């Protein structure tokens, strides 16, 4: 049993809700919240900008030190950093950004990072300002992630379309 409430069950392991990931993270304090990161961990906008704002910029400060030591992530890659006030850990995952011309086949590689964590609160990778089709992102998620994932979808309209169209 876990703390997640109000989710619709899509599969054995994937759950979805129309919810604010920050507001959801603040309520649940999950072991892992996933960030929709870029390779530079520059948390300007979208999910990343919202998560970072909720940490009062502490996520960005930590991320800048990570990059100064390790250099950029790979598209499809990830790193584990602090969850600050939102979670124990933040798994920063880089999905391909279609608005930069990145290979959408890298979306499966991105989701494979989730399999290193038994339970996660996450957004749909490569959705929103990353430019991919969220219906496609949900399909790749279901077909790739084997651990228990609780997806937060900010937009109610999109939430209802994802559920109605789910095979
Ligand atoms: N805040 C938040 N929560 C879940 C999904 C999102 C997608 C895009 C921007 C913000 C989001």
């Amino acid at each position: 049993v876990n703390s997640f409430s109000g989710y619709l069950k899509l599969t054995d392991n994937v759950y979805i809700k129309n919810a604010d990931i920050v507001e959801e993270a603040k309520k649940v304090k999950p072991t892992v919240v996933v960030n929709a990161a870029n390779v530079y961990l520059k948390h300007g906008g979208g999910v990343a900008g919202a998560l970072n704002k909720a940490t009062n910029n502490a996520m960005q400060v930590e991320s800048d030190d990570y990059i100064a030591t390790n250099g950029p992530l790979k598209v499809g890659g990830s790193c584990v950093l602090s969850g600050h006030n939102l979670a124990k850990h933040c798994l920063h995952v880089v999905g391909p950004n279609v608005n930069k011309g990145e290979d959408i086949q890298l979306l499966k590689s991105a989701y494979e990072n989730f399999n290193q964590h038994e339970v996660l609160l996450a957004p749909l990778l490569s959705a929103g300002i990353f430019g991919a089709d969220p219906i496609h992102s949900l399909r790749v998620c279901v077909d790739t992630v084997r651990t228990n994932v609780y997806l937060a979808v900010f937009d109610k309209n999109l939430y209802d379309k994802l559920v109605s169209s789910f095979l």
